[PDB]
């Protein structure tokens, strides 16, 4: 697999290091994993390294708040696999009104009072941007169950689905909190179409290095939970070849979408729109994406099947 | 301007190419019926013997030219249709198809019906069994060209299915095996249904790229029925939200896939010893029309010139 050339040069936060430590040191403590091979897997994986990647100008005591978050998802989503599509849904949706605040959390369950702790915590170090996460997330989540997965679609029914499936919105007002930068729901109203344009990127090269693994989880997971839902899949259906020849294809696609995202911000700013808050957003949009494939181009989450 | 991806086909001209052109092309200029000097010239311009001596580089010398007088006359009615509806183009195409059995004579006062049943005439004279095959195929083509689907949603997958009738497949294939004298069983010719399907959606899309510009301004000008935009380029470009031409360049790419997976079929049919003599020309006869069929594109003034 050799990717097409990039103008889109990736950037990692400085304290990438001991902030992994940190965040992996407290899930290590925290979270059940069934045994060490599964502790060794998780560190492997570098889910503060990619958090680090995708929002590299987080302000220095926000960035573990996302690398908490972005873990305790990661764990989730490969959780669902093993269950159905209404187990899945149970699962997330107990921990939606702990996520708010307005259910305490057991106590004797690790993801319920480390969900609970994150938000809380989040809470009072910025309240207000907090909260702009919360619904961003929970579309989310919702939509790992959604039995849509099951039934058949197109590239574009799909594009559209995965917009919520790989938490596009989230990850938008994650990196808003991380960095301290608010904007006004005019602002956020201009980017809207740049936004969209970002989240093809950040599913389809997902998309391309996770195949692997994904293949082999439908094979052997829950029928339901692990069902392969993805645009390798999609597109090798609708052009009938092999799911490899898809990725060149896809992969050729993605730098179609990095030349329509540089168009967008052009006209952005040619007209008097682009702000001094929306240039700093549509950067991290930029660091979001090319901080998605250097992860996924590297990370052994995808690289070992076992 | 757009680079042409690598390919590793190398398209082959019919040695008889400056003859029959001239040969054809007369006949037409004396027999149909344009209406200015303007159409004339647009008409000797578009080459519709070149592409076909491109299509079938291996055909019979005696045989050659009743492949250049069939697709041109396609070619021209192709045109007419896109000013018609689609209750029209089908009533224009309908009263021509007893007249191509040759159950119904021509009106000699209308040059579309004499030319076509001189045509099928003359190519019963010459092998009756095997103009006899194609009839069929045409006519299917025939009525793919005023299918109400036109106006319907299609996906990619949708759209490369109805594409093989309108593209018209099995008469290229017919026509091929008409004018190379190549006469295949019924064993062999299903054994080979993968790669027909393999290689309509590469004459297809190829068409469609170079062709796009063209038929933009015939849904603009053109009937709204019969001039209906229907091409994978506008389906992907809306479904991947990109631009034409960026739809153009990925859809370039695929097709290159549609060529190692040509190569993959006809390797591997040969590997299961099923690859009879007459079938090896066939599937090399189906890459001099994938070829010949881009190589045309890329340089008649039917598509660049609007
Ligand atoms: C931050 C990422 C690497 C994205 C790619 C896949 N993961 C899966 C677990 C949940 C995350 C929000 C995400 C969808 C984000
Ligand atoms: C011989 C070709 C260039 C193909 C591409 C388009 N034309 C349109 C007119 C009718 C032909 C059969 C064809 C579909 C074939
Ligand atoms: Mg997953
Ligand atoms: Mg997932
Ligand atoms: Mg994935
Ligand atoms: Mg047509
Ligand atoms: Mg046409
Ligand atoms: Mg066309």
């Amino acid at each position: 697999l050799e990717p097409p050339p990039s103008t889109f040069q990736p950037l990692c936060h400085p304290l990438v290091e001991e902030v992994s430590k940190e965040v992996d040191g407290y899930f290590l403590q925290h979270w059940n994993f069934p045994n060490e091979k599964a502790r060794k897997k998780f560190v492997a994986a570098g889910f503060s390294r990619v958090t680090c990647l995708y929002f590299p100008k987080a302000l220095d005591d926000r960035i573990h708040f996302a690398c908490r978050l972005l873990t305790v998802l990661f764990l989730i989503d490969d959780l669902l696999e093993y269950m159905s599509f209404e187990e899945g849904s149970a699962y997330n949706e107990k921990l939606i009104p702990i996520s708010r605040g307005d259910v305490l959390p057991d106590r004797s369950i690790p993801v319920e009072y480390i969900i609970y702790d994150l938000w809380e915590s989040m809470r009072a170090h910025d309240r207000e941007m907090a909260d702009e996460i919360l619904e961003p997330v929970f579309l989310f989540m919702r939509a790992q169950t959604d039995r849509t997965r099951a039934r058949p679609m197109g590239l574009g029914g799909y594009l559209e689905y995965r917009e919520r499936d790989v938490g596009k919105e989230l990850l938008a007002a994650l990196m808003r909190f991380s960095m301290g930068l608010k904007l006004s729901p005019s602002e956020l109203q201009r980017v809207r179409e740049i936004d969209a344009n970002c989240s093809k990127h950040l599913s389809v090269v997902n998309d391309i290095y996770s195949y692997e693994k994904e293949l082999y989880t439908s094979k052997t997971a829950h029928s339901e939970g692990g069902i392969l839902c993805t645009s390798v899949q999609i597109l090798a259906q609708e052009a009938d070849v092999t799911a490899e020849a898809a990725k060149r294809v896809l992969f050729v696609m993605c730098r179609e979408w990095e030349l329509r995202h540089q168009l967008l911000v052009a006209r952005l700013s040619a007209e008097g729109l682009e702000t001094p808050g929306l240039a700093a957003y549509v950067e991290g949009l930029e660091y979001q994406m090319s901080g998605n494939e250097l992860w996924a181009q590297t990370t052994l989450r995808y690289s070992v099947v076992v």
